[PDB]
């Protein structure tokens, strides 16, 4: 499991999170597979997934319920748990209530990170981002960051936040390209921000060209065309990805991910499908 630092903490976390999405529910509950689901994170964090992203949107709610059966096989303290407050309750109250809420299904005393999940333009920035740092100040928190914030909102949030902002987590794969396209990536590595990647490997949908660029550098390291991916993304300068993998060999996989080593012109080819 490779490690970097989150933002300029000092501290250093799984550079692979275990995304959550679809585990327990995907926009409502599903109960149906909940002891299956907790063995599935339990294996992940046993092998080191100890970066968990989830949030209070995530199966209405049962997917932190999942998380927090799933971690009480280990010392809290060793895991990152990383979740989100959705666009409808950026308000303070509403905020705090989540967070709260979030608490009691995790069935735990603090978020490591806490993100805005999506903006919401009808609510001032200023309100949400002071909500938040009445949750660090409490010990709720540990550290916040936002969601889908491209960079002149990043930037507009660094200047409202009385709190560091540690990471913006966005869309970003081999043929996503927003954040180089807009200037966040290089604006996140000359500030100190992480650029959180999700759907790393773009839900495994990509075109054929791209595909026989990855297939020859996948046969050169004896790789998965999606281990080249996430390779890719874990050779920038404060790029950490989170991919979902719901299955044993997938997180197996993507583990080997972290010890590829890419020369520079395959990171120069890479770079180019895009
Ligand atoms: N901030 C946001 O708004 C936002 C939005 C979307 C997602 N996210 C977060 O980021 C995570 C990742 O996003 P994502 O699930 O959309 O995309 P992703 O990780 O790129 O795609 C997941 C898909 O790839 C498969 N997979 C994983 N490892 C694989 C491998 N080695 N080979 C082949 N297939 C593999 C999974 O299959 P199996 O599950 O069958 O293994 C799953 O179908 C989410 O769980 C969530 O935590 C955040
Ligand atoms: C577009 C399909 C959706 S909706 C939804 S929530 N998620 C996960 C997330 O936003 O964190 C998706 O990937
Ligand atoms: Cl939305
Ligand atoms: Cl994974």
């Amino acid at each position: 499991m490779l490690y970097k630092e989150l933002g300029r903490t000092g501290e250093e976390i799984p550079a692979l999170g275990l995304g959550t999405w679809g585990i327990g529910g995907f926009e409502t509950p599903d109960y149906s597979r909940d002891e299956e689901m907790v063995e599935l994170l339990k294996t992940a964090i046993k092998m080191g997934y100890t970066h968990i992203d989830t949030a209070e949107y995530y199966g209405g709610g049962h997917t932190e319920e999942l998380i927090g059966k799933a971690i009480k096989d280990f010392r809290r303290e060793d895991l990152f748990i990383v979740s989100k407050v959705w666009p409808t309750h950026l308000r303070r109250d509403d905020l705090l209530r989540s967070l709260e809420n979030t608490l009691k299904r995790l069935d735990t005393d603090y978020v490591d990170l806490y993100l805005i999940h999506w903006p919401n333009p009808e609510i001032p920035l200023e309100e949400t981002l002071s909500a938040m740092a009445e949750g660090v100040r409490q010990g709720l928190i540990r550290y916040i960051g936002v969601s889908n914030f491209d960079r002149r909102l990043l930037e507009e949030a660094i200047s409202k936040s009385q709190e560091p902002i540690v990471c913006d987590q966005v869309k970003y794969n081999i043929e996503d390209r927003d954040p180089e396209r807009d200037g966040l990536l290089e604006f996140c590595q000359k500030n100190g921000v992480t650029l959180v990647a999700y759907s790393p490997l773009r839900r495994t949908l990509l075109s054929e060209k791209t595909k026989r660029t990855l297939e020859e550098i996948a046969k050169n390291h004896g790789a998965t065309i999606y281990q080249i991916m996430l390779a890719w993304l874990l050779a920038k300068p404060n790029v950490v990805a989170i991919p979902k993998a719901g299955r044993v060999e997938h997180l197996r996989e993507n583990l080997k991910a972290t010890e590829i080593k890419l020369s520079e012109e395959e990171m120069k080819l890479l770079d180019s499908l895009g």
